[PDB]
């Protein structure tokens, strides 16, 4: 059984368009399946879920879209402030509005003593982003008489990034492409890789029990 | 038509051992298939493969094993030499027999002028490996003036890194697993990924072919 599961949420945008709907009826499906998953593998024993919510490279997306879905994720608290899961958000927070800031802030803050499942939601994060801060972290420190360069290695780099040990057993993404798409780069050394053309709205139980029995066979 | 082909070249010892056959019967199928590969690969128009032929986790393979890869990769000169592949080898090249570097580092400047395929061969390399040296580097010259914090960014980490731009395209993994297993991490960010159950012995130019139109289909 995996403890920690990477989730690629991808299909939501192609699940609306396919259908000839806006992409906005694709997205509202994204956190509540999300909550569904979550309840799920909690009671599976599943551990941590780190799920890819808005990478780094999705800011290119149409403005109207963009804001849309920066407005939808302050839906945050209400969706999980009260789940009993413990949320943590990973990604650059400084860039987002500073009503979003604070609603991840609140919802980090009334769920850390949450000892069920660990939801980490990667928003604004990318692989290049968080190799890119620890190591501007790292550098501060060698030029503050911290460490030496011999000092740099992986676990140093692990007390670094955003995304932390233990790192993902299994990766699921949804949608039908088979690429990591700049998710947790570092993270994904070892972990084994499960696509599913299954699009993220449509994900269900039988789907996410079928991607661990792929799993449990090794 | 992919520019650049990772190629994880997996399922050389349990192809040996399935037939009950000692490992070493494995072994001797991987650089004629990578040629083979290679030069499928260069009439294909394909310009560039990256192929991991040792992890710096291989090390904790039985010792003998070990030893007897360490003395086929000296083969590297009489397989590479005059196939008119430019040849280069990435990975922790001072940990190697000395007898080995000299063979890596001539065939080298034999090849270097070869204007085909260029074939880089990770041996004795990983993707921590990769960004850890880079890092080094990155650090070293901050603690010399030569950059500051706000100057690190992916085009200095491509600068560093050993595997560089153009990165991979396509990356075939051979032998069934589903991972990248410390491959090129950061190199791997927007890769499709094409996993084929076929051991890396048996993989031939129906099978390439093959990953190649499923790379196609987007």
């Amino acid at each position: 059984m995996p403890k920690h599961i990477a989730l690629i949420m991808d299909g939501n945008r192609r699940w609306a368009k396919d259908k000839g709907l806006d992409v906005s009826e694709g997205y509202k499906h994204l956190f509540p399946k999300l909550k569904e998953i979550c309840d799920i593998s909690s009671k599976l024993g599943i551990q941590v879920i780190t799920a890819f919510a808005f990478s780094t490279e999705n800011w290119k997306r149409a403005k109207g879209e963009v804001d849309f879905l920066m407005q939808m994720f302050e839906e945050l608290y209400d969706e999980f402030s009260r789940s009993g899961v413990r949320v943590s958000i990973i990604g650059c927070k400084t860039d987002l509005p500073m009503t979003l800031q604070k609603c991840i802030a609140l919802t980090e803050e009334t769920t850390k003593g949450n000892k069920g499942l660990h939801l980490v939601i990667a928003l604004n994060y990318g692989g290049y982003y968080d190799i890119l801060q620890a190591t501007k972290s790292i550098v501060n420190k060698a030029m503050n008489g911290l460490l030496d360069v011999e000092d740099i290695n992986k676990n140093l780099f692990d007390q670094e990034l955003e995304s932390k040990c233990p790192n993902p057993d299994l990766l699921i993404r949804t949608g039908g492409d088979q690429r990591v798409s700049n998710f947790l780069l570092w993270q994904l050394a070892y972990t084994e890789f499960y696509f599913t053309k299954t699009l993220f709205p449509d994900f269900g139980e039988e789907d996410l029990k079928e991607a661990i029995i792929n799993f449990q066979q090794r």
